[PDB]
C-alpha cells in the first residue's frame, strides 16, 4: 500500500474519505492538539521518512516559529511536490492585516468548505499520481466527498444569508475565521489576532467589548481549543451569551459529535448558524 503521512486531523480525514483502505496511513498531529511549536516524536520521523506522499497544510501553519515542518521533511530529505505536497494550493489565500507577502499568509482555510473540497481535489490529484492502479477509486470517492461537502456549504450559506444582517458578526477569541466570514458573509470579530504573543489581556477584551456593544450580535461562540476565560469575561461584560463551543483545527476524539472534517464543519456551521439567528 501507499505509504501516507498527513500532518493533522483533519488533513488525515480528508485523506481517509478519498483513499478509504487503499493506503497506509500515518498522521503527525494528534486530535485535539495545536500544529503551532508542535513537537514531532520518533514515530513521526521515521513515519516521515518512509513515506510515498507527505500532506501538509502549508499556507504557515506548521512553517512558522519553530518551522517544525520544515525540519521534518529536509532531514527525511523529502522533496518539495515529489514527496510532500500542500493541500492548500489553490485557495484563494488571505493575508494577515491584509498585506500580501510571503509569511503573512492565513492558514486557516479549511473553515470554509470550498476550501476543504481544494483539499480533497488535491489530495486525490497526488494520491492517483503516485498509485495509478486505483485513480478511478480515487475519484469516485472524490466526487462522492465533494458533493457532501458541497451540498452542506450551499444549505449553510442559504441559512446565513437569511438571517438579518445585524446579527451577523462571527465572534470568537482569536481571529481564526476569516475564510469562513469570506465565504459565509458574516464578518469577524475577536479577542486577539492570530499570532498574538499574549492571549486575552483586559485591554483586548475591553476593546471588543466597546465593539460589541454597538452591535446586535445575538450571541458569541468560543473556540473549544482557547482558555475560554477571556470570552466568558467579554460575555459577562456585554451580557451576550456564549451559545456553542466551535472546532478551529482539529476534528473531535472519535464517537463524539464532530469526529471528521464533514461532522467538524456541519457542527459549527449548524450552531453558528443557529446562534446568530437568536
Amino acid at each position: 500500500k501507499l505509504k501516507v503521512v498527513a500532518t493533522n486531523s483533519i488533513i488525515a480525514d480528508i485523506t481517509k474519505n478519498i483513499a478509504g483502505d487503499k493506503i497506509d496511513l500515518h498522521s503527525i498531529v494528534p486530535i485535539g492538539q495545536d500544529p503551532h511549536e508542535y513537537e514531532p516524536l520518533p514515530e513521526d520521523v521515521k513515519k516521515t521518512s518512509e513515506a510515498d506522499l507527505i500532506f501538509y497544510n502549508g499556507i504557515n501553519l506548521e512553517t512558522g516559529g519553530n518551522a517544525w515542518f520544515t525540519k521534518l521533511v529536509e532531514n527525511a530529505k523529502k522533496t518539495e511536490n515529489k514527496d510532500y505536497f500542500a493541500v492548500s494550493d489553490g485557495v484563494d489565500v488571505i493575508y494577515l492585516e491584509g498585506q500580501n507577502e510571503k509569511g503573512k499568509e492565513d492558514p486557516h482555510a479549511w473553515l470554509n468548505l470550498e476550501n476543504g473540497i481544494i483539499f480533497a481535489k488535491n489530495i486525490a490529484k497526488q494520491l492517483s499520481a503516485k498509485d495509478p492502479n486505483n485513480k478511478e477509486f480515487y475519484e469516485k470517492n472524490l466526487k462522492e466527498y465533494t458533493d457532501k461537502l458541497d451540498k452542506l456549504d450551499k444549505e449553510s450559506k442559504d441559512k446565513f444569508n437569511k438571517i438579518p444582517a445585524e446579527k451577523k458578526l462571527i465572534v470568537t477569541s482569536e481571529g481564526a475565521f476569516k475564510y469562513f466570514s469570506k465565504a459565509y458573509g458574516v464578518p469577524s470579530a475577536y479577542i486577539w489576532e492570530i499570532n498574538t504573543e499574549e492571549e486575552g489581556t483586559p485591554e483586548q477584551i475591553k476593546t471588543l467589548v466597546e465593539k460589541l456593544r454597538q452591535t446586535k450580535v445575538p450571541s458569541l461562540f468560543v473556540e473549544s481549543s482557547v482558555d475560554d476565560r477571556p470570552m466568558k469575561t467579554v460575555s459577562q461584560d456585554t451580557n451576550i451569551p456564549i451559545y456553542a463551543q466551535i472546532f478551529t483545527n482539529s476534528i473531535a476524539e472519535q464517537g463524539k459529535e464532530g469526529d471528521s472534517y464533514y461532522s467538524m464543519m456541519k457542527y459549527n456551521l449548524d450552531k453558528i448558524a443557529e446562534g446568530l439567528a437568536k
